[PDB]
């Protein structure tokens, strides 16, 4: 078993060396997993111990590829560094092997593309196009564009980007090549892992993005009480006022929403302190799509 290691440390050595210069090289690409991973238990593994876990909703940067089984990258958290990751065909046959496995007893896809950067949505503190939730967005643009500037893009969305489902798009207002030709521009926009923020105009409920292949940053401007909500309103005259049913019941369904389906919730009494809120959670995104060697 001497001459056999031979060959073996040496793919090994090469492995590793391409593993090391992938560390500054770009992302080619970003992809959203649907399935875990655990590379606890196998060989095959180009740097033995240097394979990369994953549960599934986690996200991944693919910067380039090995083999037919393995693809070069990092998972996007604090502290990740380059490691192998299981390329569609390897987590296939894994599938398979597992199948055959459990027939012995007797007794889909793993990953989607995605942004390489998430695009930050806004949602509430009820319908936009409004007022009171038009200010409270355009003034969490503005902090973001100052709290970042020099590492974000603040761009406005017409095209309804809701009509992006996956499925729809591997196949209303908006037209589907318009809505494509938006996601792709949503896409190439975090490209050079740039902060992205979007102002979709359409969009006032996570779920109408849950289908799309932008897995967005859903930050939820939330005003607790209802009763400050409706002041708020009133202070902005009678062109705001009677508009003001389609703002309560908009802001409710939110508040019914589960948690979950929002990525950050504002729910501060100090616009301020909303700021500093969301600059801290983009600040750790930040960090966990940068960082060390790169
Ligand atoms: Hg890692």
């Amino acid at each position: 078993e001497e001459d056999r290691e031979a060959v073996r440390r040496e793919a090994e050595r090469q492995a590793q060396a391409q593993l090391e210069k992938a560390k500054t090289k770009p992302v080619a690409f970003a992809v959203r997993t649907n399935v875990s991973y655990s590379a606890a238990h196998e060989d095959d593994v180009p740097v033995p111990g240097m394979a990369i876990s994953f549960e599934a909703k986690d996200f991944l940067h693919v910067k380039e590829k090995f083999n037919n089984d393995w693809w070069i990258g990092r998972l996007v958290k604090e502290g990740c560094e380059i490691g192998f990751i299981p390329s569609r065909v390897k987590l296939e046959n894994m599938r398979l092997q597992h199948e055959q496995r459990a027939k012995e007893f007797k007794l889909t896809p793993p990953y989607d593309v995605v942004p390489s950067m998430r695009p930050v949505v806004l949602v509430g503190p009820s319908l936009k196009g409004y007022e009171v939730t038009d200010m409270m967005q355009k003034a969490l643009f503005d902090f973001l564009k100052h709290r970042f500037e020099g590492r974000i893009s603040i761009t406005r969305v017409t095209a309804d980007i809701s009509l992006a489902k996956r499925s729809v798009l591997n196949n209303t207002r908006s037209s589907l090549a318009e809505v494509q030709s938006e996601i792709e521009r949503i896409f190439e926009l975090a490209r050079t892992l740039q902060l992205v923020v979007l102002d979709a105009d359409t969009i006032n409920h996570p779920a109408q993005l849950s289908k799309t292949s932008l897995a967005p940053i859903v930050v939820y401007v939330k005003i607790s009480s209802p009763k400050v909500l409706q002041r708020l309103i009133k202070s902005r005259g009678k062109s705001q006022a009677k508009h003001l049913n389609v703002q309560m019941v908009a802001a409710d369904k939110l508040a019914q929403c589960p948690p979950e389906l929002f990525d950050v919730i504002l729910d501060e009494n100090q616009l301020e302190d909303a700021c500093e809120h969301l600059a801290d959670y983009l600040e750790a995104y930040w960090k966990a799509t940068h960082p060390p060697s790169s």
